[PDB]
């Protein structure tokens, strides 16, 4: 019903082969700002520009001969489509991926050089649930759910699990919060090698549905948000990724857009790394509680930069 | 408190030596198929491509010289921010347009070539509002409504008023129905030219927060449709054109995106012209009760072309 540790380790040597031991990175700027020994797990640099690359292929490694035969089918307007397009690619299985017309060059160029078989939709009319309901049913295609998922989430949890073997125990672990893939596995890492570490997930404040839900003790859904961390937009939290959330979870924080913009622009010019506005969101809850972190060995997941070159320089100059 | 008909027709004459008379378009193969004679207002052919120009135009003649001195903003993601941009110009008023950072290519240019200065914004965070009224309010700039201003139907409403003086009264007129502005206009002609008219206003069935308003007695809001009529996609009818709506529109009827697809095609290759989705409502609608429309007098008004060409394309294709 529920993924471990063990899951997670497993895994880590399910996609050893193929994924990228993303570094960890250190600022002495960041560390005199909150007086303490901050660690920065740069997923941005994973395969594909994301996390989600490791729950993709870590799911997709785990499926039948008649499944990655027939192929696999995605919708998602976020990060988990490529990370499912190139995972597909390197395992040798059919990908076909639904995308909005006006989808963005840069995005629909990644998709086919990963291999992709695009299908494009209209926008306005986002009918795509219905289109891939019918689409896999109809040649017997697989969907690999962005997070709700036991596979997707032990997958993301990797990423916790090498930041520790790398640096060590933890006081805190901030990391951003969607549907909660990221966030559960992270979990997992974290109880094993730091029982003693706060572990937060965080939330644009225009959607704190995942905060809710963790206070209400039940998911709580909400209409899609306004916000600019684009990949943290879902409506609800996930089954499998609430429950490990609610059990292993101290707390989940919300940052305003305004931070996420400040911690794009430290990153670029402060630490030199492209990472994008999602990716922001752990950073800037920690930043909000540096006077509580005095001393301790903080620990930040950057989930991703795969951000559109024109919203980042917009970003950039705002 | 409501314009009449006397207002579309001052609208005429204010607006005449700009707008295009738009032609009144005829289908034998529209008049065998209804067992009737049927007349289309092509506003596709209108400035800008859509009946908006009319509104526009009206409106910001009508601005005193401070305002106009001032300039104007618009934030609508739709046909009347072109119709703003090119009334502008055409009057000597400078027009700032807020744009998503992905607003189609052709639109943006389109825009810049009416002399539009473009703001854009990230359309993850749709805080256009907000800003349209901070920047609105510290340079004094003025914003027309897209659709509940007495200025703006009442120049939709001389589309309605042409079609009558060129073919004459009419048995029943279908309009496209978003806002309200082209709805409540037509029915000032339509009473006045042929007091003995069936008016129709159409919405896509996945929105038809018109029509329950229209039972109702009062306005009803409802969620953004998903629908390909994106220029009908309103949350709710505005004051001025629910109250000339109630008084002078003898129903609403509402069409599924595959009918506006079928006209939309129908439009292209049986009558040679380039029609957006939602400029389709009208004919969809009037095609379903054709059984209903033997031998009377019909007349269907196109609202607009504006239509991005892979969108058109696409649906060209389905
Ligand atoms: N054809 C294309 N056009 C534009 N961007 C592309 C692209 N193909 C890939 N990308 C993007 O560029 C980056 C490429 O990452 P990718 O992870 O596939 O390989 P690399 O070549 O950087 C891997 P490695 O460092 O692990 O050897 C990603 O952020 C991706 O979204
Ligand atoms: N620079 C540009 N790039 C792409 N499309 C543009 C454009 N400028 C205008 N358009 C579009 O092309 C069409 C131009 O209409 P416009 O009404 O301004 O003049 P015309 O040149 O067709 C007027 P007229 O026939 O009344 O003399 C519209 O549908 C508009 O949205
Ligand atoms: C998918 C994604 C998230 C959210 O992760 P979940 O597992 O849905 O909570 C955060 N940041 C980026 C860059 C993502 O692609
Ligand atoms: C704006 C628009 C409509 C809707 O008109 P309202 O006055 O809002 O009801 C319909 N069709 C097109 C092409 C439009 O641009
Ligand atoms: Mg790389
Ligand atoms: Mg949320
Ligand atoms: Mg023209
Ligand atoms: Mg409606």
């Amino acid at each position: 019903v529920l993924p471990t540790y063990d899951d997670v380790a497993s895994a880590s040597e399910r996609i050893k082969k193929f994924a990228n031991k993303t570094p960890v990175l250190t600022s002495s700027t960041v560390n005199k700002e909150f007086v303490a020994e901050v660690f920065f797990k740069c997923e941005n640099f994973q395969k594909m520009g994301a996390f989600k690359f490791r729950g993709a292929l870590n799911a997709l490694s785990q499926l039948n001969e008649a499944q990655r035969k027939a192929g696999v089918l995605t919708f998602s307007s976020g990060n988990h489509a490529q990370a499912i397009a190139l995972s597909a690619k390197i395992l040798g299985i059919p990908a076909k991926i639904i995308m909005p017309l006006d989808a963005p060059e840069a995005k629909v160029a990644a998709t086919k050089g990963y291999g992709g078989q695009v299908i494009m939709y209209d926008r306005y009319k986002d009918d795509r649930e219905k289109m891939a309901k019918e689409i896999s049913e109809r040649e017997g295609l697989t969907i690999i759910p962005p997070y709700d998922h036991p596979h997707v989430l032990a997958g993301q949890g990797t990423a916790a699990k090498e930041l520790f073997e790398e640096v060590g125990p933890l006081d805190a672990l901030f990391v951003c919060l969607g549907g909660g893939g990221l966030l559960s596995g992270s979990a997992l890492a974290a109880r094993h090698f730091a029982p003693n570490c706060e572990v937060y997930g965080v939330e644009p404040e225009a959607g704190n549905d995942g905060q809710q839900s963790f206070r209400k003790g039940s998911i709580v859904h909400i209409d899609t948000p306004k916000t600019i961390a684009d990949g943290a937009q879902t409506q609800h939290l996930g089954n499998y990724t609430f429950s490990i959330i609610k059990e292993k979870v101290d707390d989940i924080l919300t940052v305003s857009d305004e931070e996420l913009i400040d911690c794009l622009k430290f990153y670029a010019a402060r630490m030199k790394i492209v990472v994008e506005p999602t990716g922001c969101l752990s950073f800037a809850a920690a930043r909000a509680m540096k006077e509580k972190l005095k001393n301790k060995r903080i620990g930040i997941i950057i989930s991703g930069g795969n951000v559109d070159i024109e919203r980042y320089a917009h970003f950039l100059s705002q």
